[PDB]
Formats: C-alpha cells, sequence, structure tokens
C-alpha cells in the first residue's frame, strides 16, 4: 500500500543524470524495480532483450530524438506502454508522439508529483 508499484519494472530513458537520479529515487521508493538508460540508442537496443511494464522518456534527446526511438519500436510491433515527460512546446511533436501511441505527454519539470503518481499507476494498471 505504501509500495504500490512492487512487481512492476520501469525503464527510464533520460540523458540528464540529475533527472535520471530523481526519477530513479521516486519510482524505487514506490516499489518498482528500475532500469535507467542515459542514451536513447542504448535504450532501443535494450528493449530488444526485455519487456518493461512502462518506459519513461523525452521527445528531446541528443543522439536520437524520442520520436525516432518511439517509431523504431512501434514499427517493430513493440507495444511497451510509454509515458513521455518533456519540456517541448512544439505542438506537432506532441501530436506525433500521441499518434505513435504514448499514454500521455507530461510537462517537464514536474509540478504535481502526486498527479504523476496517479498517472503512472494508471499506465501500469489501466481499466
Amino acid at each position: 500500500m505504501t509500495q504500490p508499484l512492487v512487481g512492476k519494472q520501469i525503464l527510464i530513458v533520460e540523458d540528464e543524470q540529475v533527472f535520471r537520479s530523481l526519477l530513479d529515487s521516486w519510482f524505487s521508493s514506490l516499489g518498482a524495480t528500475t532500469v535507467l538508460a542515459a542514451d536513447g540508442v542504448d535504450a532501443l537496443e535494450l528493449l530488444g532483450g526485455f519487456t518493461p511494464d512502462l518506459m519513461i522518456c523525452d521527445i528531446a534527446m541528443p543522439r536520437m530524438n524520442g520520436l525516432k526511438l518511439l517509431e523504431h519500436i512501434r514499427n517493430r510491433g513493440d507495444q511497451t506502454p510509454v509515458l513521455v515527460i518533456s519540456a517541448t512546446e512544439n505542438m506537432a511533436d506532441i501530436a506525433k508522439a500521441l499518434r505513435l501511441g504514448v499514454e500521455d505527454v507530461l510537462l517537464k519539470p514536474v509540478k504535481d508529483l502526486n498527479r504523476l503518481r496517479e498517472m503512472v499507476f494508471a499506465c501500469l494498471y489501466p481499466s
């Protein structure tokens, strides 16, 4: 109850180490086991070998943007649930992420961490 995410595995793709560490701290304290990847190309390779319950990522990324990563795995029949957290203002990029089937696109940096909690739970346990 204090650990609602026990048994769920969350992949976090984030190039900024501080935001990587913060997300790790927050999901781990809720009981999830975390896998963190600093690089989107690394994450693409990783997903070939495992099946996380949720993947968190950004549209904006240095090597390969998130829309590229999303399309590579979706074109490949991979229906891993994805939650995007992004500071992007670009309406067409948000729309493209939604067309690729992400659960939501949330603003970065997070303002309502209790909302993020309810939204992550719903990604992992939808109706």
